[PDB]
C-alpha cells in the first residue's frame, strides 16, 4: 500500500518512539510493523500510539525473537503486504560491569541478540531487497561502537561488531540499489538508563577492591554525562527519518556532534595510545 | 622459572610459528604452553620444534577448546609454574561468502570462537594479572578489524568486536600494570588461504547470479593482493616479540604500513562514504 517499515525491539526506547513517530506521521504514507520479544509488554506502545492518535491500521505488533530464526521467518510471513521497504534493526542489549564479573551466558546473550540477531534479520530480508533492486536498512548504533568505553567491554564489542558487519555489506550493496545506514546515538534520555547503573556487593565479590572503586568512579562520571548531554528520543528518532528520506544516504548518521572531538584524536593516532590516555582522564 | 607464555590456536599459522619462535629463542628465557583444540594435529608443531631444535622442556602442548570454559579452567591449572606472564589470544576462525549463503551455526561458531572465546580466556587469567600488578596480553587482530571487507561480513564483525573489547579494557588496565596489545596483520603467506577461496555451485544456489559474479571478482582480486603483499610468518611473529619487549607497549601494532593509506581516508570522513566508494573500486 505504502512504505512498509518493520522495526525490532519496540517495547521501549528508540524502537517504541520511532514506531509511533512513523505510524502517526501526517502524510500517512507509512505502514508500521513493531516487533517485540514478549507481547505482554506491548502496552506502552499502544498507549503511546493513542497519545499521538495513530490512524487505525498504520501500526501492527508482531512477536519476534531475534535470537531465533524460526521466529524471524514466521514474522516475515505475517507481513501482509508481502514486502518490506524499510528494515530497522534496533533490537539491542546492554551489559555493564568489569569483565571478570560478567556471567558467560550474559556475554553470549548480548552478542547473540545484538550481533547474530541482526545478521538473522539481514539474512531473511536482504535477498528480496536485492531482487527488487531497492530497499533501505537502518541499524541503530552507538558511539560505543566507534570507541571503547571502560566497563562496557562486551557492549562495545557487540556495537563495534555491527560497524564491521555493516561497513562490509555496504561495499557490496552499493550497486544493488539497497541502502544501509547506521544511526550513531550518544546517551538518550532513558530514566531507566541511570538506574541500571548501580551494582555494589554483587559486583564486589567477583572483582578486586580497586576495580570496584573504579567502577564507582565510572558510574559517578557517566551519570554526569547522561544528565548533561542526553537528548530527547524525538530528536534521535527524527535522525532516522532524515536517513530514511535522503536520496543518496551515507553510511553513518550522528545524532550529535558532541563526541566527534574525541573520535577525531582516536583517528589521529592509529596506535591508540592518545585515545587510551585521553579517555582514562575524562573518566578517572 | 622464566617468562611463562600461553598461546591459543597453535595447530598452524601465526600460533604455531610464534610458539616455536618463542620456545627456540637463544636466550632460553621463555617457557611455552602451546594450546590446540584437537591434539591429533600437534604433529606439525613438534616437527617444527625439532627443526629449530627447541630445548627439552621449553614447549608443552595442552588441549584447550576456547568454546568451552571448563576446558579453559582445566588448562589454567595444567600450568605448573602457577603463573602466566604472557597471554597471547590467537585462536581465530574465518568465514567467506555472501551473508545470505552463510549457515547460522557457522556464523555463531565464528563469534563464539573469535569473540566469546577470547573473553573466556581474559576472564580466567585477567584477575591474577591484576593481583600481581603485572602481565602482558597479546591479541592477534587483522586489518579486517579496522575496515570492512566485502564478503567478509561476519569475519570483520568478529575482528571489529575484538578492537572494541580490547580498546575498552585498555582504558581500565592502564593503572593496573598489565598491558594489552593488538597485532594487526595483513595477509600472511598461508598457501591454504588462497585455496579456501573458491566456492562455485554451493554458493551459487543460496545467492543470486549477480552476487555470485561479484564473489568471483572478489576472489580474483584478493588472490592478487595475497600474492603481492603477503608477508612471512617469521616477519609477523617477530612483531609479537617487539610488542612483548617494549617497556611501555602501545595498544596497536601494525605488521605492515601498506594498508595504512586506506585506513587514513576512512578516518578522514566519519560518515563513511569515501571509504565505501574507494574500497568498492579497488575490488570491482
Ligand atoms: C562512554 C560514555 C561517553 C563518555 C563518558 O565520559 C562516559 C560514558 C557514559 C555512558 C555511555 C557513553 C557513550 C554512549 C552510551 C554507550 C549509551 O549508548 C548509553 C550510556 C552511554
Ligand atoms: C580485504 C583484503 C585487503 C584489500 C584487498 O583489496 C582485498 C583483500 C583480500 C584478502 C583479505 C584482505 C585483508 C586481510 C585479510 C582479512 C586476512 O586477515 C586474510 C586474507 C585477507
Amino acid at each position: 500500500a505504502r512504505t512498509v517499515v518493520l522495526i525490532t525491539g519496540c517495547s521501549s526506547g528508540i524502537g517504541l518512539h520511532l514506531a509511533v513517530r512513523l505510524a502517526s506521521d501526517p502524510s500517512q504514507s507509512f505502514k508500521v510493523y513493531a516487533t517485540l520479544r514478549d507481547l505482554k509488554t506491548q502496552g506502552r506502545l499502544w498507549e503511546a500510539a493513542r497519545a499521538l492518535a495513530c490512524p487505525p491500521g498504520s501500526l501492527e505488533t508482531l512477536q519476534l525473537d531475534v535470537r531465533d530464526s524460526k521466529s524471524v521467518a514466521a514474522a516475515r510471513e505475517r507481513v501482509t503486504e508481502g514486502r518490506v521497504d524499510v528494515l530497522v534493526c534496533n533490537a539491542g542489549l546492554g551489559l555493564l560491569g568489569p569483565l571478570e564479573a560478567l556471567g558467560e551466558d550474559a556475554v553470549a546473550s548480548v552478542l547473540d541478540v545484538n550481533v547474530v540477531g541482526t545478521v538473522r534479520m539481514l539474512q531473511a530480508f536482504l535477498p528480496d531487497m536485492k531482487r527488487r533492486g531497492s530497499g533501505r536498512v537502518l541499524v541503530t548504533g552507538s558511539v560505543g561502537g566507534l570507541m571503547g568505553l571502560p566497563f562496557n567491554d562486551v557492549y562495545c564489542a557487540s556495537k563495534f561488531a555491527l560497524e564491521g558487519l555493516c561497513e562490509s555489506l555496504a561495499v557490496l550493496l552499493l550497486p544493488f540499489g539497497v541502502h544501509l545506514s547506521l544511526i550513531e546515538c550518544g546517551p538518550v534520555h532513558t530514566a531507566f538508563m541511570e538506574k541500571v547503573l548501580g551494582s555494589p556487593e554483587e559486583v564486589l565479590d567477583r572483582t578486586d577492591i580497586h576495580t570496584f572503586h573504579r567502577f564507582y568512579q565510572y558510574l559517578a562520571h557517566s551519570k554526569q554525562v547522561f544528565r548533561e548531554a542526553a537528548q530527547n528520543p524525538e530528536e534521535v528518532a527524527e535522525v532516522f527519518l532524515t536517513a530514511l528520506r535522503a536520496p543518496k544516504p551515507t553510511l553513518r548518521y550522528f545524532t550529535t556532534e558532541r563526541f566527534l572531538p574525541l573520535l577525531r584524536m582516536r583517528l589521529d593516532d592509529p596506535s591508540g595510545s592518545n585515545y587510551v590516555t585521553a579517555m582514562h582522564r575524562e573518566v578517572f
